[PDB]
C-alpha cells in the first residue's frame, strides 16, 4: 500500500521493458536489413516491440470445491501465458490472496524476459489461485490444486508442450506432485511426456536434485558474479567477496532461506531476517540451519533463541546486501532513500519500483535485476523438463564406461612414460588426484545441475555487463538485461514473419 | 457515464440474480429433500447459488494483425464462458471499443439465465474484440475475426461442443461466415459438426431462415404476450394491442430495425428512432422500410426525408413503448424518472439499471426483461445448431409423403361421406382451405423457425406471469424471470452432485 | 459393469468418489463414452450414479464431445434424462406379460383365463 | 501339478511382497513424518501397501482369426497392467496354453517390483495369448499377433507411453517386429515414438544389440555378484568363482541358452540341460554352441551326439547351480528337499514356491530371486526404449570428435613432457594401450548396453546385500529384494497423495 507509488504491476514491468527498448530500438532497426525501407525498419522494429509487451492468452477460472466442513466454495484462478516465441511457456503457480489477473500477467511477462536473459527456451507464463493456504486444510488444498490442474488442463493451460507450471509463493514440490498426478492420470494418460507437464516436483515423482535450492543458489551465483568484479564493487565503494560482507533477507521462504544458506556458506554475514509476521536481527549473525530448524518447529522465526525481535523495516536494515525474497513492490520510492544496503539482490519477482530504482541509481545502489537474479529457478526447472524428456537420470548409462575408459586413459600416459624411462622409471603410477577421483565416473545429475546453473548464471551475468558497458548503464543492470531480453525475444518474432495476420 | 449510477455490469446482473434468489431460496430449500439436514438444506441451497453466479472460464487474448498499411497492431479479445450446466455455451461476439472483461462476463451470464428462461439447452458465454469496426478496412476485419477464431479455437473457446459464438454488436452473418470457415478449414476439418461451431451464419454457409429477424420478431412476440393481457396493460392504464400504440426504438441495428419492422406490421406506431450519432421523430410515424433503405444508402438515418432531426433523449421520448436496442445501462436512475413510456421492451442486453428499475416500479412501468425479451436470438440460433446437427433442411425428406398422405386422408373422409350419402351426395369434394393448402406439405424450415419461436416465446412469457403472480412481483417481471432462470439452473447443479470437489 | 461393493456400507459420499473414480478409470481404457460403451443402471445404481458418471465424463474426456452426455443413460431428467426410464423396465415387464397373458391359445395351455384383471402375482425384490 | 503345493501364482507373488512388507512396515512408518498422527502413520503405511499389491487394469480379449484352413477360431488374450507409479508399464507377451488371467497378473506384478529393484522407470505389466505356437502356421501367428496388437491398441494396452510389450515364452524379435509394424502403421502413424511401443524387436526394426542375450547375461552377472562374495559362498560351503563350479539349466530357450552361454564362457561347467520334452547330462560338460546348433537343426536337444538322454528331474540334478529357465513354480515343496544345487539362479519368473523357499532356507540354499536375477531383460529393453526415444544409435554423433579430442589429450601430456625433458626426452610418444585403443572413439551401442547392464546388475546386487544384512535375511535374498522393491514403489505412491480418491 505505497500510497503515491504503488504502480500497476503489469505496466511497471511493461515499462522496465520500454526503457530497454529505448537503449536498443536503433540497433534493432540497424541490424534489421529488410530491403525496401528507410526507417520503415523503425516502424517494423516498433510494431514488434508493441506485439511483444502484452500477454497472448490469459485464462480466468472460478470453480467449486467442497470445503471439508460441507460448505461449497467458489475459487478464483488465473494462468497467464505471456509468450510463445519459445513454446513450452513456464512459470510458477502462486497461492496467495494477493493474486489477480494483473499480478499474474506481470509475473508471467517477467518469466518470458527472464528465460530470455538466461537462455532457457520457454515462453513466460504464470498461475495464481486466490487463496490463503493457511485457512484450508491440507486436504482442501489437494482438492483445490488437483481441481485447478484439471481446469487449466482442458483449456490448454498446462501440459508438457504448451505450458509447464512450477512452484512460487505458497506452492512447492507437494502441489507440483499433485498437479503431475492428476495430469498424468487424466489427459496425459497416453503422453510419453505425461510427467513433464510440471516442474519443481518431488524426486520420487520425477524431480531433479537441486531444484529446491536452485533459486537460492542462483541468487548466490548472481551476486558473486557481481560482488567479485572490483570495478562494480568499487563504485559500490566496497570490497570484493561475501567473506567480509553482511546481508539481510526479507521473507524466509524458498528463495529466501536457501539464498541465506548459500551466502552464509561463502563467508557472508546474515545480520537480519524478515517474515510476513516479524523481524530478527542478531549482529553477530544468524545461522541458516538454526533459524530454519526453529522455523520448522515453530512455524515462525519469531522468538529465535539467538536474536532480538527486531522492529523496523527489514528492508531498511543496515547491511551490504538486501535480498528481497517475498511479495513484489517492496522497495518503493517511500523507503528506497533509506534501504542502506549497497547491493539489492532481487530474489523475489519485481520487488523494486521504477521510482525506487531511480533513487537507487542516484543513491548509487546496484540492484541486481530479478530478471536475471532469480533465473536460477527456471534454469534448474529446465534441467527437470529436460530430464523428464530424456527418461534417464544423468549418468546411469555411462558411469561405468566413463570410469573404465578414464582409468585406461591415465594408464596410457603411464605405460607411455614407463616405456621410455624403462626400468629406472620402473613404475611411474599415474593416479587421479582426490578431485579427479570424485569425477572419474563423470558428472551425475547433481553435477550437471550445479555445474550447469553455475555456467548459465555466470554467462548471463557477463552478458549483462557487456551490455551495461556498451550503453553506460553503469549500475543500472536492469535495463541492460532488458536490452538483452529484448533482442533475443525480438530476433525470434521478427524472423517468424511475426504472425499469420 | 451516469455519474452516480454507472454500476459494474457484472455485479449488476449478479444482483438481479440475487433478488430472484431471494424470492426463491426457501422453496429451493423446500423442494430439496436430501435426508440428513435441517436448514443445512438452506446452506446447500446457499452454496449452490454462490457457485452459479460467477463465470467458469474466461479467456483474455491479445494478438497481432498487420494493418493494411504495413503497421503491426496488437488486439484485445475476450470470451467468457459463464456456465456449463448445459454444455454448448452460447453467446454473441461483440465488436466495440467498449468491450472489457467485466462487460463480456456479464453479457455472458445474461446468456445462461436467458437460455434458462426460454428453455434453450446452452450454458451462457460471450465474446468481445476491442475494436471499432469503422476504423478497420473490410479486410482488416477478416484477418482479425479469422485470427480471433483461431485463438479461441486453441484454448477451448469455440467449437460445436464447447462454445458456439453468434452475432452481437457490430458482428453479423459476415463474421459468422468467416469464423465458421477458418474453424471448419482448421480444427474441425474432420468434425462432422464442423459448421455448428457458430450460429447466425449466412444461409449459403448453413444458416437458417429467420435468424436475422429473429431477435426482433422475438422482441415483438415478447411484447404481444404482455401487451394483450388486459390485467397487466390495465395497471399500465393502457389498452390491449399494438394497433393503437406507439413506440420509439434506440439503436437502429439488428434487433432495433427488425423490432420496429414487426411492431409496425402489427399496427403499432414508430414515432422515434435513436442512433449512435442522432435522433429522428415524425409523429405521423416512420416507415421501417423507408428508414432502413435510407440508412442503407446513407450509412445513417440522420436527415431522413420524412422526419425532423430530433434532439433530446431518444429514451425520454413520449411513446407507449420504448425499446432500447443498443449498448447497455441506458435507462439509468438519472433518466428513468422521465422515460415516459408505459412499456420498456428490453431488446438490448442489460439496458436498465437496478436503480432505474426501482423508479420504473414506482412510476409503475413495466420493463419486459432482456433476460426473456431478446431470447428470440438464441432460440432461432438454437434452431440453427439443431439444423446443422441434423444435416438436412427442414422438410426435404417428408414434403411429398406429407402431401400425398394428406390428400389421401381428406379423400378418406370424402369417400366415407359419399359411401353413406351415396348418389344424392354423389360428389362431396373435400378440399383443403386456402390456409390448409399452404400447409398441405407440412412445415418448412421457415415454418418451424417462426411457429417455433412463437411457441417458445409465448410459453416463457406465461411461465414469467405465473411466477410474477405466485410472488406478487406485479410489474417486476424481471425478478420473476430470474426466479425461473434460477431454479432450472439450480435443479441441474444440485442434481449433478455439484462438482467433483 | 460391476463394482464389488455393498452400497449400504459406504457413505453417500464414499459412493460419489467411487463412481466418479470408476467412470474415470473405465474412461481411459475405452470402456465408456457415447460411441463405444454406454453404461446404465442396474442393481444398487440409479439416476444418481448415472448423474455422477455423466458429470465426470463430460467434465473430463467429453469436454469437447458434442455428445458428452450420451456416455450414460438412465440419468436424471435435469441432467438429460427421459421421462419413463425409471418405470421403463417395469412397464416393459407389464407389456411383456400382456402380449402373452391375452393370447388365449397360450393361456389355454396355461389352463388360465385372459387378462390381469382376474389374475394374481408375487414379485421377488 | 504339485498336488499339495501348486499355489495361486498371483497370491504367491503377493505373499512374497507381504514378507518384505513386514521387514519394512516399521521404517516406512518411521521415515514417514506426516505431522498429525501417532501410528496413524502405520495405518497409512498399511493402506498404501494394500493399494500397491493389486493390478490396476487388466484387459481380457477374445478375438477371431481365420485359421489357414478356412476355419474360424476365437482366441484368448490378456494384458495386465499392474502399476503406473512409473508410467510406461513393461512386460513380455507370453504365448502358451498355460496363460490365464492370474498367471499374467502375477507375471505383471513381478515386472513392477523387478523394475523397482533394478531402477528401471516402468510400471509392471504382462501379456498372454492362450495358444501353443507349435500348432499354428507361421502365418496364423502373424495374423494372431498383428490382430492382438490392434486389440490391445484400442483399449490402452500398448503404446510408447502407456504400456510397452516385450518378449517372453514363445515370443521373440519376430512377433516384436510384427507388433511394432501394425502399431506404427495404425495408431502410431503420427507418433514420433511410434516404434517404442514394443521392445525386444529386431535390429533392422529398431532393436538394440544385446537384447537377445540380455536376460542371460544378466542371469550371469546376477550370479557372479553373489558367487564371488566369499561370505555368502562360505555359508554355501563353496568356493568363489564359476571356474570350478558346475550348473544345470531347465528350459533351453532364450534366457536358458544364453545363461548357459555366459556361465560357460566364465569357466563354469554345464553338466545338464532340461527341455519341455527331455533331459541331457554329459558330466564332462556340454558346449552351449554345439548344443544350440543341434537344437537349431533338430528342433530338439534330445539325442545330442555328446550326452546321454538323462531321465530324472533336471531340477534334481547334482550341480552347484540350478538355473530354472522355463515355466513358473517348478521347485516346489515336493522336490525342493532334493534339488542338490547350492545356488538357484532364478532366470525364469516365479520358479520357486514359498514352501520350497522355506526348505531352501533350511537346507541352507541361496536362491537368487528372479525379482533381480532376470532383470537383465528389462534393463536392456529399457536401453531400447531409451534408444528409440533418442532417435540415434549410440556414438554416431560423437565417435569422431571423441577420437580426435582423445588423441589431442594424450598429445598434450606428450608435448608437456617433451617441453620439460627437452631434447634428451626428445621424443616421448604417448600411445593408447591396446585396451584404450579399442575405447578411443568412446562407447558404442554395444558398449553402453553391456557396460550399462553390468553396472545396474552389480548395483542392485549390493543394494540387495546391504538389505539382507541390515535385516539378517542371510541367504533369504528375496525378501531383502522385496524390501527394496517395496520402499521405492512406496515412496512414489505416498508422495503422490496416493490417488484423486
Ligand atoms: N520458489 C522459486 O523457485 C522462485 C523462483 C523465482 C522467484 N521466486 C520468488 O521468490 C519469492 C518468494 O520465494 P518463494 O515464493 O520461493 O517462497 P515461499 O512461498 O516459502 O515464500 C514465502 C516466504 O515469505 C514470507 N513472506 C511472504 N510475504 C512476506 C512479507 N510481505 N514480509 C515478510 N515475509 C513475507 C512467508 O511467510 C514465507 O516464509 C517470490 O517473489 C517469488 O516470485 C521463487
Ligand atoms: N513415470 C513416472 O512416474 C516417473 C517418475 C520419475 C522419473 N520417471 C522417468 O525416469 C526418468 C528420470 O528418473 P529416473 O528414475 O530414471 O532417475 P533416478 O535414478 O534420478 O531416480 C532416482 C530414484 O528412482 C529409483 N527408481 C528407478 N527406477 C525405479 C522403479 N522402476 N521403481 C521404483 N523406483 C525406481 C532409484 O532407486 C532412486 O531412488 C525420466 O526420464 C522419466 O521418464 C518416470
Ligand atoms: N443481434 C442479435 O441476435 C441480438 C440478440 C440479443 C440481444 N441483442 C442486443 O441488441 C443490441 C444491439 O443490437 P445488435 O447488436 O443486434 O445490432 P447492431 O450491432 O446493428 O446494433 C448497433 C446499432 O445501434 C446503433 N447504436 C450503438 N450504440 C448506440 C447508442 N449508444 N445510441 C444510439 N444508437 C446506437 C448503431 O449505430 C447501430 O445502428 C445489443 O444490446 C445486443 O446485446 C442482439
Ligand atoms: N458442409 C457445408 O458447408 C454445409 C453448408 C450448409 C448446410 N450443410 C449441411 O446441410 C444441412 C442443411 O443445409 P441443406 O443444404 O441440407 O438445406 P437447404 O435445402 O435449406 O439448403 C438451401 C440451399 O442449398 C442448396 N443446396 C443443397 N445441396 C447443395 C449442394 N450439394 N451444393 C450446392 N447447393 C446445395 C439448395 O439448392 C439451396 O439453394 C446441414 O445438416 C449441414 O450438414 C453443409
Ligand atoms: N526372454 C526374456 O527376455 C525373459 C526375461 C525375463 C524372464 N524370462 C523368463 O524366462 C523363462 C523362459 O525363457 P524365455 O521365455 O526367454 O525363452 P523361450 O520362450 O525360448 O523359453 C522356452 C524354452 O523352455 C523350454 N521349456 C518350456 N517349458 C519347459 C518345461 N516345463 N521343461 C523343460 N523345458 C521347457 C522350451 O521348449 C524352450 O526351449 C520364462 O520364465 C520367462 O518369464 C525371459
Ligand atoms: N522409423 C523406423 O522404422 C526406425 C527403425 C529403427 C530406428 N529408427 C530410428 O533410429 C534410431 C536408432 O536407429 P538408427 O538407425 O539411428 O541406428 P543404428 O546405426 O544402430 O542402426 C543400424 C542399422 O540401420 C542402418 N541405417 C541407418 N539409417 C538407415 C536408413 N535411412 N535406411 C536404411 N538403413 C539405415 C545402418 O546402416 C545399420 O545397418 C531411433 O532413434 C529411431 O527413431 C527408426
Ligand atoms: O521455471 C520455473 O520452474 C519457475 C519459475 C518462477 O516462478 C521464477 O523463476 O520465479
Ligand atoms: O444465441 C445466439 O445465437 C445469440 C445470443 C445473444 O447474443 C443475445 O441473445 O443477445
Ligand atoms: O522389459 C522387457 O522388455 C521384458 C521383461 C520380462 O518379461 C522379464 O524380465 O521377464
Amino acid at each position: 500500500a505505497d500510497r503515491e507509488d504503488d504502480p500497476n504491476f503489469f505496466k511497471m514491468v511493461e515499462g522496465f521493458f520500454d526503457r530497454g527498448a529505448s537503449i536498443v530500438e536503433d540497433k534493432l532497426v540497424e541490424d534489421l536489413k529488410t530491403r525496401q525501407t528507410q526507417e520503415q525498419k523503425r516502424n517494423r522494429v516498433r510494431g514488434i516491440l508493441r506485439i511483444i509487451k502484452p500477454c497472448n492468452h490469459v485464462l480466468s477460472l472460478s470453480f467449486p470445491i467442497r470445503r471439508d466442513d460441507g460448505s461449497w466454495e467458489v475459487i478464483e484462478g488465473y494462468r497467464a501465458q505471456h509468450s510463445h516465441q519459445r513454446t513450452p511457456c513456464k512459470g510458477g503457480i502462486r497461492y496467495s490472496t494477493d493474486v489477480s489477473v494483473d499480478e499474474v500477467k506481470a509475473l508471467a511477462s517477467l518469466m518470458t524476459y527472464k528465460c530470455a536473459v538466461v537462455d532457457v527456451p520457454f515462453g513466460g507464463a504464470k498461475a495464481g489461485v486466490k487463496i490463503n493456504p493457511k485457512n484450508y486444510t491440507d486436504e482442501d488444498l489437494e482438492k483445490i490444486t488437483r481441481r485447478f490442474t484439471m481446469e487449466l488442463a482442458k483449456k490448454g493451460f498446462i501440459g508438457p508442450g504448451v505450458d509447464v507450471p512450477a512452484p512460487n509463493m505458497s506452492t512447492g514440490e507437494r502441489e507440483m506432485s499433485w498437479i503431475a498426478d492428476t495430469y498424468a492420470s487424466t489427459i496425459g494418460h497416453y503422453d510419453i511426456n505425461a510427467h513433464a507437464c510440471v516442474t519443481g516436483k518431488p524426486i520420487s515423482q520425477g524431480g531433479i536434485h537441486g531444484r529446491i535450492s536452485a533459486t537460492g543458489r542462483g541468487v548466490f551465483h548472481g551476486i558473486e558474479n557481481f560482488i567479485e568484479n572490483a570495478s562494480y564493487m568499487s563504485i559500490l565503494g566496497m570490497t570484493p567477496g561475501f567473506g567480509d560482507k553482511t546481508f539481510a533477507v526479507q521473507g524466509f521462504g524458498n528463495v529466501g532461506l536457501h539464498s541465506m544458506r548459500y551466502l552464509h556458506r561463502f563467508g557472508a554475514k546474515c545480520v537480519a531476517v524478515g517474515e510476513s509476521d516479524g523481524s530478527i536481527w542478531n549482529p553477530d549473525g544468524i545461522d541458516p540451519k538454526e533459524l530454519e530448524d526453529f522455523k520448522l518447529q515453530h512455524g515462525t522465526i519469531l522468538g529465535f533463541p539467538k536474536a532480538k525481535i527486531y522492529e523496523g523495516s527489514i528492508l531498511e536494515v543496515d547491511c551490504d546486501i538486501l535480498i528481497p525474497a517475498a511479495s513484489e513492490k517492496q522497495l518503493t520510492k517511500s523507503n528506497a532513500p533509506r534501504v542502506k544496503a549497497k547491493i539489492i539482490a532481487e530474489g523475489a519477482n519485481g520487488p523494486t519500483t521504477p521510482q525506487a530504482d531511480k533513487i537507487f541509481l542516484e543513491r548509487n545502489i546496484m540492484v541486481i535485476p530479478d530478471l536475471y537474479l532469480n533465473a536460477g529457478g527456471v534454469t534448474v526447472s529446465y534441467f527437470q523438463i529436460l530430464k523428464n524428456l530424456n527418461h534417464v537420470s544423468y549418468g546411469r548409462l555411462t558411469f561405468k564406461y566413463e570410469r573404465d575408459s578414464n582409468y585406461h586413459l591415465l594408464m596410457s600416459v603411464q605405460e607411455s612414460l614407463e616405456r621410455k624411462f624403462g626400468k629406472h622409471g620402473g613404475t611411474i603410477p599415474i593416479v587421479p588426484t582426490a578431485e579427479f577421483q570424485d569425477r572419474i565416473s563423470g558428472a551425475s545429475e547433481k553435477d550437471i545441475v550445479h555445474s550447469g546453473l553455475a555456467y548459465t548464471m555466470e554467462r548471463s551475468a557477463r552478458q549483462i555487463m557487456r551490455t551495461a558497458m556498451k550503453y553506460n548503464l553503469g549500475l543500472d543492470l536492469r535495463t541492460a538485461a532488458y536490452v538483452n531480453a529484448i533482442e533475443k525475444v525480438f530476433r525470434v518474432y521478427n524472423e517468424a514473419g511475426v504472425t499469420f495476420t
